[PDB]
């Protein structure tokens, strides 16, 4: 009868805002942490745990190690080289598939069993790393994806329309980068057609692009006004996790692996996906119009042209 | 019929903190956010409101200026220096109360008439200063105060005692600082009088030493390994900010002003009071063993002759 | 600094279900009962409090009188007659109506100036009538309406394609009664077409009409089994207390007044709208196909015909 | 990776009004209801599916038997017969011995192996049934026990000092009936002594007695206006429900097998104890005053005779 046991890998700006996230939200009642910084780990360790008497129920968080993935139910890695002003999330791929390798090789010699969550960029392809390297199903192997930039597209939408987001049904699908998607024939408020009203707008046409421009480049905008992003993330991978640890079966856009679904294989990529306690059920396929089906194979290729370069990936 | 609005006054490492736990919490639903940095701000406004749509209810987030306080429900003020490794919060006193002076002002001259939280240190001496500089009556000047104090001695306890924290009811009084006090005549999990178990260990009184001083040392301890605290405060703020906005007359241990409780007077000071929609509902009362009143009657007078001498008070 | 108010007028079934609700959900701090029957407010009023020590916040649960509602922010009206097995919501009118000129008079005499919510059947005509007669603006009269058959819906739906509910963003909407309509050109799951979907099963037509059978005839359906229904409304009028009391604009499917959106006028029918601290504040226009266009239209002039018959109207 | 299974059997006031608590708080993601009135299970299982999408998380709420125990994790027994006015819990021992023989053979015959939590009146002795006819460690066997008595006590406390309810650290301990006993010496706000406090006040004396009689007495008191109690269990039901769950190491004062403890043994008795996922985890044994101490072990000599004279016990 074990409790629910998270280990987070990699304790900086991303990590640790998604520990406080935990905290706060009580989704788990145990969280280690590893990052080869030790210090800024036991000093956030300490400031962590003096917030935890105000958790809604108990949650315990240490400093950890490798060995303690043993009995781990969920492995957060938000490990590794973030990117500069006027860098893309592909640019990080070389040093990060070094670092992935040494990382789910370190979890798997501990005789880890659980599911990975991965945060590092560039998501998708360090999802696709996580599951090659690791051997576990693909069920148990998720990036976080486009449930940021799905969240961004839902936020600039709520106070385009004035709702509240939750009252706003939207998603972006691809990769979670540069190549990401709309998916305008879907986006609504109850039933709204959102593309369509913004149309009847005057320059309507150009704030239907304002706010995709505003989506996709979410990252580089809060990358020059403070140098990282994090709570988006954060946020976005609580969320994750609670569909997880509460079985919710939940639809979710996260980096999910293809297996034959929008005629794409081979490739971990943003999608709606059916979220439990198992991780990935299965795949939600929805039907794209054109310029969506254009668009969505565009990015697959995109990914795993990058991924048939990636030596580490051989 | 208004909703519930909070302004943040300083956007560092604790405001931004506090933010995010209000993004988590969904304590209110609109936050506006204040600092001279405006990218900073304007960054973090867009990095949180990213995260609003996973709220459990809506929250608003936006970069504001002070005629955005005229109907603000709350004022939290997390501006102003910080501590070094080596130096005291009371070190911070002449610095924080100029900025204060500033800030207070540019406040009550937006027409506000609210409440305010305070965090900025020496955070006792901070409140007593938003007090005197606002006008405004003291139920509506809040300090943070042993709000971070209080868990921190219940974490090491329910670690001590291995069971959960909100287990362990116990509580530091006093100054939010070197002269600080645990109320050991209290604490207790379901009625196991703590310091009289931990005093029949071996080395006992060792423990009892060691859990007091790693509570009232924690900040040096963290800032010595990452350099600032920060998600303690932010947890400790959201708590007060739940109680007044949920109006539950809680008991929380925070700083407020004393006019006669505890046979101190003219002092913000760490003590239980209720806390509610209209904010300190009163001072709570506890009778202190005779070492407790010694310890808090030396950390009153500590707090006082240091606002005796400084020239901003 | 007022906390938020809720005052109850009916505690049988469904009154006393929604009390537990609030007492688990902690959305308001304070909760008034009133009811004819006096012995049975008194002995939930005390079962309740009995339960909040647990709640998530402060939540104080009290017996009331009119007299109370002077500064109540929310009067939830669930008092009136039922129906029995074999009988529609409509049979109840004229019985409900002159017990709600009754209470809507009691409380307008004490002063009241906040929000109402009606779940009382047949719910959109009373809504109708609680407008009416208390004279006050439409943002601030709601019906429960369609919130529980949108609720109804997303759950069938939900089980037939497997997801949780939450995944299922699907609506019905019209008379809380024999008249609704699903909403078969807007339900989705992360935008797969549920109703096309289920066409191309075996006998999906014949699927795609239990499914909404089984909605229009819940409330049939559990009458028969246990003699009434409770749970499915309570939870529908906790959330839209939640949509008020945190503020939010949600869009949900309430009973509101039609002033000219989906070409209607003078009648409370179930549409989308967004709710928010003061209430509806609007209605929300959603595309309709012509099968919808022609049974909401059908809906709205079967309350109207209702209502032009009605004595007390 | 399978999700949290209540299975709640008896469907009455009490069962239906926790199993509507756990689709408010999600604490589980599953529960099943087994009664014999398969009507009432059918209509209140429908109901409460109709109330489950605006549940925090996802809860599947299904109509079950007694085979669908088998990968239960919590089994919660509210079946049974209630007191009438004019009656005690005692007075429905031989009933409902009767009843618990039959449910908790045929639920260990599925095969079930998680933790039982009951509350059918006496529910001490019922709970001791419960161990006994089971076979499982005590640590898997709870009764609500004074989980409800020490809510009451805190409620008529906050009243009285006019503070919330969360703020009053009060317990009532031994027999859930009229051998309760409140502890006085530990009842604080923060260190206020409340029972010194009230001896302070005119008729100090006659205000403590009344909070002892309105706690002990709630049950009649609530019967005689309603006929039945059921939400302040059905709260109670739902807390220890999450502090299981949650893996909290809370204590709550429960009915609990004391082998030693408070030099008391074989009987289940109302006492703070840690609750985690694995059931209770211990006693915690507190410093009683002398009246008690003498109160306490009435408490449980009165159960104990009442267990030596139950003929279903042998
Ligand atoms: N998926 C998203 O939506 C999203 C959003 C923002 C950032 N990111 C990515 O997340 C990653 C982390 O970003 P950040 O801002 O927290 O960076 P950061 O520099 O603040 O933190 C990186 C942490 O990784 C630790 N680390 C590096 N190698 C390690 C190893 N081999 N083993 C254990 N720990 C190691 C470092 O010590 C450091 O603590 C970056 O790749 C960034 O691109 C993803
Ligand atoms: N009460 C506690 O438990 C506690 C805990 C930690 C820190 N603190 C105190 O909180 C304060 C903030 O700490 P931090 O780590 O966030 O510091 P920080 O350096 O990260 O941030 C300080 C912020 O204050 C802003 N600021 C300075 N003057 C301003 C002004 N006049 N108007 C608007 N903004 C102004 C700065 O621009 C900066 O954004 C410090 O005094 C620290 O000692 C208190
Ligand atoms: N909107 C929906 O989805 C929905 C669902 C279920 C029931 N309902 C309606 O809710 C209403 C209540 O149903 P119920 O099962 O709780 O009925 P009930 O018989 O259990 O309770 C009705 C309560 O109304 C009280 N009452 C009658 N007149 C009163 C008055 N003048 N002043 C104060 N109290 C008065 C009665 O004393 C009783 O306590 C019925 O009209 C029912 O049709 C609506
Ligand atoms: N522990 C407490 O704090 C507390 C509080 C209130 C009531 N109770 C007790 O809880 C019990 C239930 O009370 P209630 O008000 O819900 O009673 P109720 O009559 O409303 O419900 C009893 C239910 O048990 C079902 N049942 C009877 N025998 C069964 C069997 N053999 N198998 C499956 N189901 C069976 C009945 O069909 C009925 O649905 C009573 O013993 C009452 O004394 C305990």
């Amino acid at each position: 009868f074990k409790g629910n046991k998270v280990v987070l890998i990699g304790n900086g700006a991303v990590g640790s805002s998604y520990a406080f996230s935990l905290v706060n939200q009580s989704i788990v009642d145990e969280l280690v942490i590893i990052d080869l910084d030790t210090e800024k780990v036991r000093g956030d360790v300490m400031d962590l745990k003096h917030a935890t008497p105000y958790s809604p129920t108990t949650v315990r968080v240490k400093a950890g190690e490798y060995s303690d993935c043993h009995d781990a139910d969920l492995v957060v890695i938000c490990a590794g080289a973030r990117q500069k002003p006027g860098e893309t999330r592909l640019d990080l791929v070389s040093k990060n598939l070094k670092i992935f390798k040494s990382i789910v090789g370190e979890v798997m010699a501990s005789k880890f069993d659980g599911i990975f969550l991965v945060a590092t960029n560039p998501v998708d392809i360090l999802a696709y790393a996580t599951w090659k390297f690791s051997g576990l199903p693909k069920e148990r192997v998720i990036g976080s994806g486009t449930i940021l930039d799905s969240a961004r597209f839902r936020l600039l939408l709520s106070e385009a329309f004035d709702v509240a987001p939750r009252s706003v049904d939207a998603q972006i699908i691809g990769e979670h980068g540069d190549t990401e998607l709309p998916v305008w024939s879907h986006a609504n408020i109850a039933g709204q057609p959102l593309k369509t009203l913004l149309e009847q707008r005057p320059e309507g046409k150009a704030q239907i692009e304002q706010i995709f421009v505003q989506t996709r480049d979410a990252a580089y905008d809060i990358i020059q006004a403070k140098g990282a992003t994090y709570y988006g993330v954060a946020m976005g991978l609580a969320r994750i996790t609670e569909a997880i640890f509460r079985n919710e079966d939940a639809v979710l856009t996260v980096s999910a692996l293809l297996e034959g679904e929008y005629e794409e294989e081979d490739v971990y990529i943003g999608v709606p996906a059916v979220i439990n306690r198992n991780g990935i059920r299965n795949v939600v396929e929805i039907p794209l119009n054109d310029e969506e089906q254009s668009k969505f194979a565009h990015s697959a290729k995109t990914l795993k042209d990058i991924m048939a370069e990636a030596e580490e990936l051989k």
